[PDB]
């Protein structure tokens, strides 16, 4: 039923909407992230980073981090109406966090400017446009929403003015899975506002299949860097698993289409059927090379997929060696496998899909 | 087995109960305060400057630089009770630990965390709470004035802010509220009316009946871990060491709100082990696990043990913390070779001389 | 035939251009400079440096790392059309990065001046505009032609104004070596924009044949300081082999004279014939002494020059020990033998020729 | 000589009937004075290497300087020849005592940024001392106007205090600190033919009440005058460096406790030949606290004139610190407190606070 | 000549160099690792970069000291060998504009004694940079320093007229005889440059020392003078009188002549069958090479100065082998060096051609 390692049956995180209940791992985990004073990553909205320092975050995936425990949070508010005001509590500190020098300040240091929304740099400010909008359809509260329409229209203008589909990082520097992040923040704005940016969406949908796809493998291209016109001439699995399922809450059918020729192209199935681990990128046989996030990423583009099999076969590769643990209550990890861990491990165990997401009933 | 001696104690149970009818401490407390007082430079109360070597020495975390000050502080208001020949030097130290603690190495989180660059003007209630029943209890224990306008200054901060808020009491920051940063607060106010014939601690009935309706869970005698008042959120997790704080605060106020969930408590947390001689304190429910968290349920149930009278429970818990922490006197002063928690010494010195939150706010005024 | 230890033989390198294609580990070694998010060199035009940390490249070598890709990168877009786009935004980024104070700011935390370009430093600017050309060369684009434009006229008015022929990197210090590169820089301007720059360079050639070069060794000395008049007593085997490939690009006649004497003066062929090392210096029979890289510039001389034998022997001796090996389909080094050592052998199993970069067709 | 005596104890107590220093003195000085850059008195400026090497504590740099120039004051009576030497050290003592280095903890712990305007008188006390023994040793007024200041800071502070002396801090009273400022009161009329030593009885008489414990002859560690309270532990380390100073300014003060204090606190051991010292009562162990209790008493037994107890002291205190002389130069391997070289050299070499008092004007 | 055990080359050989006009091939190998590798071979360039010295783990405070004893070297290599003069005037110039950046004199601002270090007093810093501009311009003919040398001279002649006692201190109340002889020195180089006569002052310095900062009868110094005080430190000193003796005999040969045979007698101890020496530092001491360690390494300079075949070889056999010297792509190494300055004094003793030789050196 539940072998070594594993807290929780496949079945019991599929249900836990069904249920309106939290398994007790998740639970266990929402401990870890809210419990002791200072060190747990929700205790304060002030600029202190000792749960990010404790675990080694590096500096510059801090942002990464905030934003995938929000959208977690966000799928808690959707399971458990009990826990939809905690929820909103830990993404207010969640948007306060992001706003701090030590999550964005890398923008100032490497020399692109000051001020890290102005221009670019849309994987630091579309994960904030998505949080804000997260944050406002958890809670109603408009504390953060002059910021918010603020940043949309930036995203906005922005798209309008460009000649490729989409927001650079940096000049010449283009990544998909960043643009899904920022699209999907226009929809979230829309729901919100009664608005139409997401008008967008179908030009970006129509240009990222255009030379950023290799289409027989189901896979983007690492980066587009439109100065040069260059791709980057190899294909990436956790690109590919973000981006697809970021799409599918905008266009499922675009997700559907290339969603088995992605699992063709990189997951091996391994140990009798029982187990899958997820190769970065074409022409090897090893597993999660490049950021070491491939597996980790596909177990949530296989929760929003509804694929049952996957997930359990990447959970019993990604779990059981990282030896958790539940001491007073709190879950910890003794070996953690990837950056993002705990995070990504939480996001696809709870999340409800990022329609699902979108469609929130209103808050009371 | 109150007037027995475990291997790893230094003093009977009995022997501290008796410490005030005899009107002496114990040697290991009188020890405690020589390691708190004696070498130059590296003791904590050496002097009021603003040097830290004492908390560098024992790797204090800065954050809990502002509890290991002020726990200090109320366990040297008792020893001021227990014996009027050290009432002198506990005022002294008093006086020290104000100092200290207005120091920015103590308070500058605050400003760190982006919260500001004036600790008290607003929220912050650890900090300031703590601070404001310093500066009454070095009054209560003196007759000094030296603090008197700024204990008047801050009162009144804390007073306005509970009247201006629609939920009782005062944050630690926007949407986290702590019922045990706020008992301090309460208590403070309670003890700046003894000193100036006041009623801001007509406040309390108000707070009292809040904390009783919404943030404890009266069947288990427990507190919840925080409220968040912006989201309405509680955290939906009991704790331990808050509930014992909190219980042994508010029984100096109205002690019939602690008798009426102590018991409560004690079967909530409490695990009573070796055939009755030891006990531990879980932190929350739905575990086996003791002292998890911050590590400090047995250490403040030692303290609610003493405020309530509960020499057994003392026992217990002491039996527990102190043994294994090897505890020694050199040179007549006191050292531990492997502290268990934060905070250990301080909270060890607290509950052996406790004289009871009640009996600290009534102190009687100094001989001249 | 593999040799033993080898990712591919010296037969499939030189037969990259023919076949449009460069060779399985050639592409893992672009990948390892462009694939990983933050810490590849070639992630970001910003004045990041993580890659270089994580190698622990001396500060001062920066600069000579970015350029030895930039000058393998060029063979690259020649190599592989389906690469020309990707070697000329990574060329894009190394010029950005070239540009940042890390790499530029020795100049002035040596008390030299604020202005790294304005006078002297001509390695580090010369290979910046070698740098600015090949870019434009590669890619059509005219976001650097102003800078280019700038620095072109700034390295001919110093020659113009110098009593000897070229231009020093700080007063009394003069290297042969650095100044190939500038003049190598104004054949490329010429390419480019029709001008006749390149007009200074045989006043140069003939220069650097008297105190600088013993003509019977092949070998240049160490360095020159007009001030004194010194030339340093050592011949330098590193110098040379570096100086002699850049200057077949613009006098192939002048290396094809050198070359062997070079090899009898500095090389030792062992293992029976299979293997090659090189001497530093005269007067010892160490190998590579000195900054260590006396056997790597000769990989990229025999490259230039389409000496197979010693190439073969050069990547034997270097390669194997230094224990490669592609994980994730990206190479790594476990032991590498000197500094700027992947950058070196990336260079030397691309490298096209010099001539062959100025003469590079359009895109 | 026992294992780890550099000479014996009639050695140490005729040096002055000789006219000379022993050899192991002179082999201190030697460390003192010989080496460049890193002895402790090569140079008045703000350089504290000496220090750095021994891992003098920042709080503690004040104390070694003031007892390495209390045993120089003796040297220059015990040896003439040695007089102009001694003077020129006193004269880097006082240059190095002024540097921020030394009383800059008085401003980092929020004090303020002078250290002699008011309280600080361990610091201002011993420099005070050291600015009228160089003055005494060596005729030179180089520093008078500062000396004539700063008694003049000391003189004012006791007549507006309710209590006899000066604070370290508010509320922080030191007998031992105040003895320093007081014997600096004599030397200064000694001088000058002043009587700011007038405030001495008054003081005398205030530490005999809650000061001292008399039946035990002890201090008690501090007086915080605020509150009132006096700590309530004795000190032995406080108790044996007031009595000595005090010695040279009331002889019957020290000797009414001196024998109270040694059956107090000092412990023989090893069949008579030993002896150390307890710091407080309560306790079998010797030497807590600050650790300086058995190295005090090695002082006050010389200012005393006890001949056995310094013997029996240093048998203890300096073999197990394993001193050799090592090209005329003294060092120990395992010195055993804080202060160790200052207070084993202050005690072989001192002639008593009286008699430098009475110090005969220079040659 | 038997080659002892250990060593590189002769004795006769280095005293046949200048007869030769050829440097034996381990100082060649010397002046290789002075000159070949770059950045970090001492005299790669003229700036404010002390990689050489931070690689050897010089000490701030010894770094003018080391590029001195260099700059001494190299111009006795512009008198062997007429080819490597030119060269030798290119390492001179890059030790003078070294000598001249704060890394080097910065100590003097440091311990609080003013923010120039020439205008006053600091004799070792400046008596070295005035001999090295000297040096330079005797050996090149290069005017680049004249202007400096001038203002120098004129700083040093004049404190020397104004002192009621002969010379000029480090600090005030500190006068070290080693460093006035430096200093003293150097107007002998100025003189020979311009047909002045600075060095007038010298019969006076000569008279004075020969007072109470001598003891006479063992050819021995005291360690310091001490002006305000009147104190002299009442210990005699090896290393500071073999230099002293060494400089003092390029000014006055009759001087150093009468007092070496007593140095010798009062310091130098042979052992090994008369095979090795190694020199005591101080009196009453069986110890060699106390105090700052450098009393042998400076009588090697002095019985090079003194024409002391035999003491030069019994000390450089106590010196170099323990060192364990080899040659490594022609560039001499030490793995072993046994004091400071150690590589530099070698070499200067291995090549020195007397001071005398040095004031008289024929132009370029």
């Amino acid at each position: 039923e539940l072998p070594p390692g594993r807290l929780a049956t496949t079945e019991d995180y599929f249900a836990q909407q069904a249920k309106q209940a939290v398994t007790p791992d998740v639970m266990a985990q929402l401990a870890y992230m809210n419990y002791i004073d200072f060190i747990s990553p929700f205790y304060s909205r002030g600029c202190s980073f000792e749960a990010w320092e404790l675990k080694h975050t590096p500096q510059r995936v801090i942002k990464y981090s905030i934003a995938f425990y929000a959208y977690g949070l966000a799928s808690v508010a959707l399971i458990d109406p009990k826990l939809r005001a905690l929820a909103g509590h830990d993404l207010d500190i969640a948007v306060s966090k992001m706003k701090c020098k030590r999550v964005w300040g890398d923008w100032e240091e490497d020399g692109f400017g000051t001020d890290p929304i102005e221009k670019e740099n849309i994987m630091y400010k579309g994960h904030l446009n998505l949080m804000y909008g997260l944050y406002q359809l958890v809670t109603g509260s408009r504390r953060y929403e002059a910021e918010h329409a603020h940043l949309t229209r930036i995203i906005h203008d922005e798209i309008a003015a460009n000649p490729f589909a989409g927001i650079v990082c940096e000049p010449d520097n283009y990544f998909v899975q960043a643009n899904s992040v920022a699209y999907l923040s226009l929809w979230v704005y829309d729901r919100l506002h009664g608005t139409d940016y997401r008008a967008a969406t179908r030009a970006w949908l129509d240009f990222i299949q255009k030379d950023l796809i290799d289409p027989e493998r189901g896979a983007f291209y690492l980066s587009y860097h439109p100065e040069s016109g260059a791709v980057k001439p190899w294909i990436s699995a956790y690109t590919t698993a973000w981006t697809l399922a970021m799409v599918h809450g905008m266009d499922p059918a675009f997700s559907e289409r290339y969603y088995p020729r992605f699992k063709q192209t990189f997951v091996e199935v391994y140990d009798e059927g029982r187990k899958a681990r997820v190769r970065e990128t074409a022409g090897t046989d090893d597993a999660d090379g490049g950021v070491g996030l491939a597996s980790a990423f596909t177990l949530l583009l296989a929760r929003e997929m509804g694929d049952q099999q996957l997930f359990d076969q990447l959970l019993n590769h990604l779990e059981p060696p990282a030896k958790p643990s539940i001491v007073s209550a709190s879950l910890r990890y003794e070996h953690p496998g990837s950056l993002l861990f705990d995070e990504l491990l939480f996001l696809a165990k709870v999340h409800a899909g990022f329609g699902a997401l979108l469609r929130m009933p209103p808050p009371a």
